[PDB]
């Protein structure tokens, strides 16, 4: 399943991109 730090982004970085890549692995299959 899709982490919701993945489905949900925010418009605020680097704080959401950081946490982005390290909360959404391929795991999520790009949704």
């Amino acid at each position: 399943g899709c982490p919701w730090f993945c489905i949900y982004p925010c418009k605020v970085e680097p704080i959401c991109g950081v946490v982005y890549a390290s909360r959404c692995p391929r795991a999520c299959d790009d949704d």
